[PDB]
């Protein structure tokens, strides 16, 4: 997914869209949000 970096975490984040939420069960738990979209961690 996107090499989008996040706040507090260098490296990358998966770029998700204006979902304000990530699929809880695909593997995420930790995520950063920047409306109107989101990039999801761990990564």
């Amino acid at each position: 997914a996107a090499p989008c970096f996040c706040s507090g975490k260098p490296g990358r984040g998966d770029l998700w869209i204006l979902r304000g939420t990530c699929p809880g069960g695909y593997g995420y738990t930790s995520n950063c949000y920047k409306w109107p979209n989101i990039c999801c961690y761990p990564h």
